């Protein structure tokens, strides 16, 4: 069988792969999207399904007010002593001389279970990872941040013993490794294999310069020798490769005695007839997860097929297990549980923000704050996972002020989004309008040419057609006949590469929202949500 | 004798003056500074003292993660039916096409008591104010925000009945007034006096273009006719006047049948030999509160002495009552209660952040997040209230990493501050260092020329000398002999006028903090805090 | 009758008014536009006509390569000893800590005669002016530039005797006046009237803060006393006045013993429902010339009708004399003299750039450099002189590459313009296209939708309709039926107030050009040029 990369499409960065007997799991980072930490499962490493988000209660994860691309950075998922261990990081400051954050540990018998109250770790840097050694000792490793303005911020990798008995870090923390001249040394994981401790790190930063390198030591404290052939993984030198930004990896040893390496990538939109070294590309699907096969040479791991990483990869010798889709293309909102592929921003949804119970067969969003708010938005959304797809919904809404709007939205962060809305105007009553924000530049391109909605229309149908480099919205008053709204958007503008600011770590979403600035919590009822990839 | 403006110095904007029998109060806005809403008291309108901050627990005010210059905007303090009524606004979004915010009402029989849990009002704009009519009815007025990108955002003034019985706004909301051509129409207050309802509004924005205008109507919902002589109050046309930005006013009728108008102002640093129309000034003391005498002509109020506002103002006919200072110039941290002049950022202090109990005679700050964090800083500060002063402290601190730092800080917001710190270096051990941020540009100007601290020094004394246009830090190991540190700072860079971004609404502070990025909560012990104006 | 301001419409700044017996003249600045210095004539001060541009040969004026808004700044025209004297300034550096410039004197018996080769003066500042005293002595006054970065650049007014006999400045130069606290002291002119030397200066800068102030002395050297009522002229304090930016004035004493004051102004486009103090306006007609009546009070001049400047002004007691228009609404290019309302950029036109002698009834432009070049553009243009007008042309052109284009253009400077062009495309052949530049942001909004021109079309008609806040281009293949190009432009973007950079001193023009990058000098024949105001 063949692995066809990427294995986890759309926004799914920083893969932490972990084996539990013959089950395989990957944890990916979720940043401001709630509930936190995606966990996907596989039997064969080829086919994956989404199965859990452990961080689903305020006591585990409180991101109210968190900056864009703050919150959950690279997660670390392990399996030891018969249970799963999750190290996660809440990032509070995403730019400037500091990166204030807090690391925590939680555990659970199963990935989809009720995770334990969190244990407080440290905050010396992000990318915390829990290593379970073969002598029963446990160690936390993370990057150590140097805020000093005349120094590179990535001071190296710190190691400190973790005591499960005391439920805290113990002993002295030590810097064990400083990285290579590529720098941005982060993503540490340790593996004790045969004669060595192997320290895997990401380097170069999570852009086109991304890489993974491996160092080794006979003792856990180092010093570590660097692979003479470093990096292990990178496509920096090959701008034509389908998989770019190859780094932030983690290693798995299969029950079939084979070796695979999960890592993030970006897949740029077509760059066209433009300088291939200069214009490396825009990635609206964010950072995704791929897996490479590893072979060993002179006691160093090496990527089969070359450092750049390959698209089609020989799968492990395991019977094929494909999964049915975890969502319906047309979700009629007939269940009381919101589909696992939907997230909301920063905080748990409550019945005062969203309800599937108020009116059977509908999702009712009670209007809250605007698309620019980092507090409470009545907004659920799912990832773009293809460059070509249709998404649609229909909504009943009776706004009586321009302070009320409900609609379909393509969204990256609070200053990068577009939306088609049902809202209201003094002279025309209920109308369809377009609103967008392009790195904090706001526009309403239709101006007075909004589209009036007849009083007798109950559900207004709204659709977006995403077609690689561009996308466009349409509406329908009968669910059959659609009309195009003349605002065409560039997909590249909902990409990690385009958005401004220190945090550019998520990806494009498509979703539905209800805004009510007045405080009246006006309800909008959505009859369905469609997502269909082409 | 005479009132000498400003009556409330340093950061004290948006004055809401309120009479209760023969006591007078002014509430001012506090934004991200906690506890919220400053209330000062006076018998005579001449002498004022700081007495309360009602919003002092999370159930009233939850500002964790709030943007700079979000949180508490203009407050509204009234006295009716034997108790005080405070309307306040928590602003969550301070820039862009929306200004997401939430208005609330709380009451108390005394300004310094335990205020009631907040009643939820609306969010259609800020500057909410509660008007008690003489027929038992009550109304809320506030600005109505228009987010549409092709429109000015200030749509006018909205009115809605408030029901004390039902604990909520009732009936329909109505736009009662659209303002003049100066626009930015906000700060609405209604006064029913004789035959008229008078509607006061601030206009022009809280910059050098600030003003106040009065309109009147026979009925509460208008139409309102505008004073032919508008504005009531403004120094926009007079760049040389000592008081600038004159606006956002409230009216009081004294028990001596006299009329006074509290309003905000800015007092620029000397502009020097520079064009007086172009460089209107930098105000490191933020917006302060002044009060003018009012006289009535043809049933319109008029500012005695001219629209620009005067520094010296005839006092009401009340026996003078002066107040003891509300702080000591040298605070020895000898009491279990932190001085009323100190605030912290956003959230309640807890014993895990700051303690006066852990080591009596010291304030112990347990290190938390950096100076750039909008979450939890172990940082207490007080307002600059003069252009010339000294402030100093001494600190006992044993950092073992550059991730730990404690010191004296002059601070405006998370991207505008400077500090002298006890911290640590690999080669020199404990050292004194300088850090600063100038509109998100960071620097550490001493570079390798940090100042080693001898192992035997227990408390390191730190001082800032503020001298109008500039300020500079010094240190001492003995408390007697000071050494200047060669980094000279510009006071104008800690001013409303200098700082970048949509929220520029506080003012300069000086205080003491402790940072510990590691997560070890390393304690710094501060023996005293001095503040002495020259 | 009444004078109706402005008397000189469109780009006509810095008026230097001059009486010669019973003729009145006003010179205005022309910056990079050639030939230099516009001179208008009048018998009555009510009716004006454009009659001369003295600086019409390279020996007088060499601006090849000059920065936008460099070249000819405020001119100074006087009449004395039977002839005209013109002081002019060629500014080579328009931004930064210096304003490198050179002042010159030329003379002529008539304004439309052949002016003498220039006498080199000084360079210590711009705004040079020649004062002829009644004792036969003559003096140059100009502003004196201070480049020091910590100082305001406007050091005051320098005075130095000029010797007609020696053809140079003689003796020592002296600073005679430092200006008021408004600063930007420039535009000095001295008038010896009765017992005083009156020194008039512009202050505040040529923005909405512009003004004129008068000071006086019994001796030419000062000290000068400043008018207690200063300024003499300004509308800074009155944002609603029709005439804004009132300053940079000159005084005339008529032969009827009356006093008038020529000055520049800006007339902003409608600002709409926007804060009147904040958005003072965009002026696409640049800075225009107005005239006020002067009365004397206590030996100080005073502006009749108030300092702000009036639109309607009592005329002097002189018979009214009206002038024929100086252009045909439809210019058929039948004369071999290019119409006086046409200028070109920087350099004299030669028969290799533009010729009326190549084909009778056509203006042939031989393609040169792009719209972005400060060197050689084959481009002639006339001022926008109303907010509402049609301009059009028809062009015969056979481009065979996208490197060749000819058409109609609205133009402010090299990085602010738009144009409709006849050009060429690989797939479609000859095409109509649109190109624009918006503060150095370039766009071609039609993209691949360039408009094919049929092979048999010999003249392509091109037109712009300017309609206050917007304008739009159209074309016709038969001169009868017109098609609109779907692109709408904002008139405010061709305004002094919108353009970036240190020099913002001209105004919008409309004209015709031919570009040929290949070096083939391909000819474009223009059959007519229409300009009709409405
Ligand atoms: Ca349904
Ligand atoms: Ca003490
Ligand atoms: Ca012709």
């Amino acid at each position: 069988s063949l692995i066809k990369n990427p294995i986890l499409r759309g926004f799914n960065p920083d893969p932490s792969i972990c084996r539990a007997d013959t089950d395989y799991y990957i944890a990916t980072s979720t940043f401001e999207w709630f509930p936190g930490v995606q966990i996907h499962h596989s039997k064969d490493l080829v086919n994956w399904h989404l199965v859990a988000h452990p961080l689903n209660r305020t006591s585990l994860l409180d991101m109210k007010g968190n900056p864009n691309s703050g919150g959950i950075w690279a997660p670390d998922l392990s399996y030891h002593d018969g249970k799963f261990w999750l190290i996660y990081t809440d990032v509070k400051v995403t730019d400037g001389m500091w990166k204030d954050c807090h690391n925590y540990l939680t555990t659970c018998e199963s990935v989809d279970g009720v995770w334990s109250d969190p244990i407080t770790l440290n905050g010396s840097g992000f990318d915390a990872s829990l290593f379970h050694d073969n002598d029963g000792k446990k160690y936390l490793v993370n990057m150590y941040w140097d805020q000093r303005t005349y120094n590179h911020n990535f001071y190296g990798i710190v190691l400190q013993e973790y005591s499960d008995k005391e439920k805290k870090l113990i002993g002295k923390a030590k810097i064990i490794y400083k990285g290579t001249d590529i720098k941005y040394t982060e993503g540490p994981h340790i593996y004790h294999i045969g004669d060595y401790y192997y320290l895997f790190t990401a380097e170069g930063g999570t852009t086109y310069e991304h890489s993974e390198t491996v160092a080794r030591s006979k003792n856990i404290d180092g010093p570590y020798e660097i692979d003479p052939e470093y990096p292990l993984l990178t496509s920096w030198h090959d701008p034509r490769n389908s998989l770019q930004k190859c780094g932030h990896a983690s290693l798995v040893h299969t029950h079939t005695d084979e070796w695979y390496l999960a890592h993030l990538v970006g897949r740029p939109l077509p760059v066209g007839n433009q300088p291939v070294l200069e214009q490396r590309g825009y990635c609206p699907l964010g950072r995704e997860t791929s897996i490479q096969r590893i072979e060993w040479v002179d006691n160093w791991p090496r990527v089969v097929g070359g450092k750049q990483g390959s698209v089609n990869v020989e799968a492990p010798k395991i019977p094929e297990v494909k999964w049915e889709k975890t969502y319906d293309e047309k979700d009629n909102f007939d269940s009381d549980k919101l589909n696992i592929n939907f997230q909301s921003l920063r905080i748990p949804l409550t019945e005062n923000i969203a309800s599937l119970k108020a009116k059977k067969g509908n999702l009712r969003l009670y209007g809250k704050e605007s698309l620019t708010s980092t507090f409470t938005q009545a907004f659920i959304a799912r990832r773009w996972q293809s460059f070509k797809f249709d998404a649609s919904t229909s909504v009943s809404f009776s706004p009586d002020t321009f302070q009320q709007a409900a609609g379909l939205t393509c969204y990256y962060n609070t200053e990068n989004w577009s939306t088609i809305q049902v809202t209201w105007n003094e002279d025309k009553g209920r109308v369809i309008d377009i609103v967008c924000c392009d790195n904090f530049h706001f526009d309403m391109p239709l101006k007075s040419n909004v589209i009036p909605i007849p009083k007798d229309v109950e559900y207004i149908h709204l659709k977006v057609e995403v077609r690689v480099e561009t996308y466009q919205y349409s509406y329908s008053f009968d669910g059959i006949n659609w009309s195009k709204v003349p605002a065409i958007f560039e997909s590249r503008k909902l990409s990690d590469d385009y958005v401004q600011g220190g945090g550019f770590f998520t990806g494009a979403f498509v979703g539905i929202n209800c805004i009510d600035i007045t405080g009246n919590n006006k309800p909008a009822d959505f009859d369905y949500f469609c997502y269909k990839e082409e």
